[PDB]
């Protein structure tokens, strides 16, 4: 079972779902091979009903699809429908989250407000909002606003790109025609060029996705922005993670995908509710989290991580799993079939997003407590149809330490030096006690061994002195892994990097130093990590593509992955790739976006499948940043 | 050659094609067989990157995705995705004429203007934008400024969907929760719901699709009205169609694609530039017209039809086109390609449709008089090249009678009852002269002989008293058969049939009757005929699910195509479709879109591969529409 997870809470359930008979995705993935070729490398094209069409990598016919389009065309199309895709998964988080906050502001949502009046502020400013003399609610409504008109086209292009990024950054794009007209327009017209009979020059299809590829930042920077005014920017927390976090005699509720607007008020209302629960005999409600509102959630209050991703059915199989509650966004439709089997009730709570065989409760945020109530009644009569029976939960957990919003990490700078807290860091850059930063993102992947590329690199790393950022499935690995825990900053941590992240957890008074890894949360929070590089590369007055910065989306799966490396990439920054995207079958295509984006936007594409030269990859990545400073390295 | 195309112009340029060995779209259709069935049954979806996951249609070992994900689930996401790509061709081509209109009258390009001002005013008043004491460019402005706002959230809905439709449909599709909420939002929602780990519930997916269908709607709506502002609503006129309207001696340019907010200025300049044509040697400029850009310059200035969809390569393998001038959607990028061989001119116009190979000049409206004469320029240049070169124009054309706008046959039937004018056509479907009507829509496929489809079912409604109408390449199906040219009423036409055709024509002073088959124009003016229909039910006191309307997109390729047909199904049509869309690997799929979709609109799809059979289905269909409003049938 090793070779599915390096999680060992994961493999103690795999076994107990083979002798069980139930199936798992690592089963599914195993009844798949071999997949198909045509689709691993690309080249493959459904977009019209003559198709479908394929070409073969090598070899005689077929060469070209029936319409005449190349394997480069059919490469960057389908890449381009891949980043829209994820563009339209992170806007539609952001969206949602406008949608309440205007709600909440004319009075019709009681259960949401204005938590972070100071994040508020600064946002308005940032847009050019007015916020002198001006009550909060119009300060809010007119923010609200703001982010609904970066949807479509306007007098100004999207500002959450334009506002976020340094000048000369936003320059740089600017002449390449790179900056998003409008988020969804951009959406659409990626759909629209890669639709038949369209757009044909590998070139032009690329640009386009670079562009769309900022729509999806932007969504990403809104949907950080509008969580952090609606339920507060986090702050260092300390909780746990691994499925040890169940609790065999609680009512285990595990909130499952992105949105937090709802899993935000499960959170006050599971409070509300405990003697409900002591009631049908469960010590109370235990809320757990499981993928990105899981981190939403454990970065803002604490909320211990139960599981990620690729491993999310191994929470069921436990049988202590008393609800699974649903937003949208990388949930397996497994968890309805598996839930037969574990007894656990799964509920979905969005219109756009249902799974056959799940119970369904509509939630309005107007009516959110309410619903809140509805759930947890469900969980605990669930709890009340197993009690007396075993459970098998793995006694297999880790601390963490998390809460590093980039507020939170300036905050904590600032302790060093109050008037220019971004100084200490850039100090023990340039005198090499900090080689330079990687972010962690993305996703696991049945493909990969759960969490060996993030965990493998990651040792490499923090032993050459890199300060290491992680977000979504990417945080949740190291998480699992202990890399949250500053009891192994010794073991894990070269000298320098040691050094530093103890002088700032000793000024923060914590007799003891930073974790080695800084949890700056949920995939959307990857925005988080872009307006600290933002202000690393303002401070030192040069742009992103000259900083000692990578990321790694080192097991990535999802169409939202795809486009945070491709903006990571547009953004200035080295970008290593452990997954092979379906790009092989065009060397134009890979030369691109390995080589010759580098003259477009200075970032560029790591294709690297074994992590050990991935890391090195990353290393000669980050010195060569070092170098062109005129660093030592 | 009469195995790939019915078109007896097409075959003989496909007999030039293969002695000098230029591959064709058929060439490289048989260089494809056997196409794969995972694909064709719809059982393979690459929306991650632990794909590509494929299902067996039947037997072991695939049977789910990966992530979970059920045949059925599998083959909605992927047709919802073909809907969304749909839509965002119409309404990107209704956006750009939007900001055209606003640019035109922002007094910002000079070379557009408010053309049809009755068109204007009415369109204004169904939006509710009051028109009494205000200046035509402000009326202007406010239907842009709509126009621009249906394409994302808002106080209201869509309005090009609940101001053209008849009230009982707008409610039951409200009832359904089916109303757009915006053009742009409904494609990113669909990509959205449609990635890992979102919507998992065939149902659910589909009515997501449906309501993406109405946004596509709308976008053609949209198109058809501001193009009819800017360029006039058509009337009929009268040419020609085929390979034979190219001319030796002349500078033969076409126009191919979709938008003519570029094609129509071509028009216009042509006639300006005749004496620097002739002073290179030309007779002058021969401005031809491929596929729906062509439809629109025919439909309102008579330009003739050279060739369409399938078989556009062919106008070029004649060695007599100098220009080809494309805007996008459904061009062959082989045009690029073959250009090499026959001296072609390739000119792509629009920054986000770029062809590799082919010229690019960048069209602006605000230059467009310049950039059109750059552009014929570059074919007067190569028709220099091939002066006292032979070319095989094959000496075959059709007769076309075409401009039926909706107003136009309003007019038309006005002659009959200047107050009532839609009476006479209710009185002779009452009194079974005409039988029923059907539209064809859509595309040719590779797949089917060309245009054998088409004609084969219009024969058969004919002779049975059928009203056809048609749009777009089913439109230059039957024109290039003969099926717009009066002297065919007695052959083809069913005696009632004849009869209502005769009585029209000679009551607007023809001498002579209707065309067999009445022109209705481009792909987005399938609007046009929505409008009759709903006029038609709105005169009747009843919904469009209880008109004896039938449609049949009977050879269809484009995703363009799909959204077509899902919106007629939507509006209340039962809709023949002529090619296998990707929904047969799943029998939940097939049997919702065919079966109980009924029950929520009214319409549903008739898949029929046989246009024998389909023909009788589709008169079945139209016979049970009379039964219900107990009519004689
Ligand atoms: S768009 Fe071209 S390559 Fe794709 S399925 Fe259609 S004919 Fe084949
Ligand atoms: S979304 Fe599911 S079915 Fe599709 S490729 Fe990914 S794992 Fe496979
Ligand atoms: S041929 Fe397998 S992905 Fe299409
Ligand atoms: S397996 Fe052929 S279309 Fe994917």
């Amino acid at each position: 079972q090793n070779l599915k997870s390096t999680d060992r809470a994961v493999q103690q359930m795999l076994d107990k779902a083979k002798r069980e008979g139930i199936q798992t995705v690592w089963d599914r993935y195993e009844a798949m091979k071999p997949q198909c070729g045509f689709g691993e490398t690309g080249l493959c094209c459904r977009h019209c009903l003559q198709g479908p069409c394929r070409i073969n990598p090598f070899g005689d016919e077929p060469k070209v699809g029936i319409c005449g389009a190349t394997a480069e065309v059919i490469v960057a199309r389908g890449l381009d429908r891949s980043i829209a895709a994820g563009a339209a998964g992170h806007s539609g988080h952001a969206k949602h989250l406008a949608h309440t906050l205007k709600k909440a502001v004319q009075g019709k949502a009681a259960s949401y407000m204005i938590k972070d009046r100071t994040k508020l502020h600064s946002i308005a400013k940032r847009l050019g909002i007015p916020t002198e003399g001006q009550k909060d609610e119009d300060i809010a409504l007119e923010v609200a606003k703001a982010a609904l008109a970066d949807f479509h086209e306007k007098d100004t292009p999207v500002l959450w790109v334009t506002t976020v990024l340094p000048p000369s950054r936003v320059k740089v794009l600017s002449a390449h025609g790179l900056i998003p007209a409008g988020i969804d327009h951009e959406i659409a017209e990626i759909m629209h060029r890669t639709s038949m009979g369209c757009d044909a020059d590998a070139q032009n299809l690329l640009l386009g996705g670079l562009r769309c590829s900022l729509a999806d930042l932007a969504g990403c920077y809104m949907g950080t922005d509008l969580a952090d005014i609606l339920f507060g920017t986090p702050a260092p927390v300390v909780t746990e993670s691994n499925l040890g976090v169940l609790k065999a005699d609680a009512v285990n509720v595990a909130v499952h995908g992105h949105n937090p607007v709802l899993s935000d008020i499960i959170v006050s209302v599971s409070k509300e509710m405990e003697n409900e629960a002591r009631a049908a005999g469960a010590t109370g409600i235990n809320v757990v989290g499981i993928c990105c509102t899981g981190n939403e959630v454990l970065m803002r209050h604490g909320i211990p991580a139960c599981t990620h991703s690729v491993s999310q059915e191994m929470a069921m199989i436990t049988g202590a799993l008393d609800a699974m509650i649903l937003d949208y966004q990388c949930i397996q439709p497994s968890v309805a079939t598996i839930a037969e089997c574990t007894g656990t009730t799964v509920i979905t709570t969005m219109e756009m997003s249902k799974i056959t065989g799940a119970t369904h409760v509509n939630f309005a945020e107007e009516a959110a407590v309410e619903n809140a109530k509805q759930i947890l009644r469900l969980a605990i009569d669930t709890f009340k149809r197993r009690k007396g029976k075993p459970v098998e939960i793995p006694n297999i957990k880790t601390k963490v330490v998390a809460g590093f919003s980039t507020e939170a990490i300036i905050n904590a700078l600032s302790k060093l030096n109050a008037n220019d807290p971004l100084k200490p860091l850039i100090d023990n850059v340039v005198n090499g006690n900090i080689r330079g930063v990687c972010l962690f993102a993305g996703c696991n992947n049945v493909k990969v061994p759960q969490d060996q590329n993030f965990t493998t690199i990651a040792r490499k790393l923090l032993k050459q002195n890199v300060l290491v950022v992680a977000t979504g499935c990417g945080a949740g690995a190291l998480m699992r892994h202990g890399f949250m825990d500053p009891a192994n900053v010794d073991e894990l941590c070269g000298d320098g990097l040691k050094a530093v992240l103890t002088a700032i957890g000793e000024a923060n008074g914590l007799g003891g130093p930073l974790p080695p890894v800084l949890h700056m949360g949920s995939c959307v929070d990857n925005s988080r990590a872009v307006a600290l590089v933002a202000a690393l590369a303002n401070r030192l007055g040069v742009d992103l593509d000259r900083l000692p910065v990578v990321a790694s989306a080192a097991e990535w799966m999802h169409e939202k992955a795809v486009a945070i490396g491709t903006w990571a990439v547009t953004i200035g920054l080295p970008t290593h790739i452990g997954v092979l995207p379906p790009i092989t079958g065009s060397l134009p295509v890979t030369q691109i976006l390995t080589s010759s984006v580098k003259d477009i936007t200075g970032g560029y594409f790591i294709v690297e499948l074994d992590p050990e030269t991935a890391a090195d990859k990353l290393l000669a990545a980050i010195n060569e940043r070092r170098a062109g400073l005129g660093l030592p390295w």
